[PDB]
């Protein structure tokens, strides 16, 4: 019932002159905590985002600036590796001619 998949993960400060090949690949997570609070902390309060500041094109591993409102742990992983393109500007307007 859809195509675009946004997934949970959000990219922020994303320059327009760049662009993703595909969308961020989707893959799981271990915490370590208390049933209550995980029981009760849902999936929205939970920060997930990326930071293509600085960043130049090409592929890179970068960590997940997770935040969490409590008292729990970030047990291990995930890392995640893409390869950021140029926009295929179809307007054409570099290079005098062609």
């Amino acid at each position: 019932m859809k195509t675009l998949y946004d997934l949970p993960i959000v990219l922020r400060n994303l320059p327009e002159d760049l662009v993703l090949e595909k969308p961020l690949p989707e893959v799981s997570v271990t915490i370590r905590a208390y049933p209550e609070i995980l029981n009760n902390l849902t999936k929205e309060q939970i920060s997930l985002w990326i930071d293509a500041t600085g960043k130049a094109v090409g592929e890179h591993t970068v960590k997940i600036y997770w935040q969490l409102p409590a008292g729990i742990e970030m047990v291990s992983i995930p890392d995640v590796t893409y390869t950021l393109k140029a926009k295929e500007d179809p307007l054409e307007h570099h290079h005098h001619h062609h």
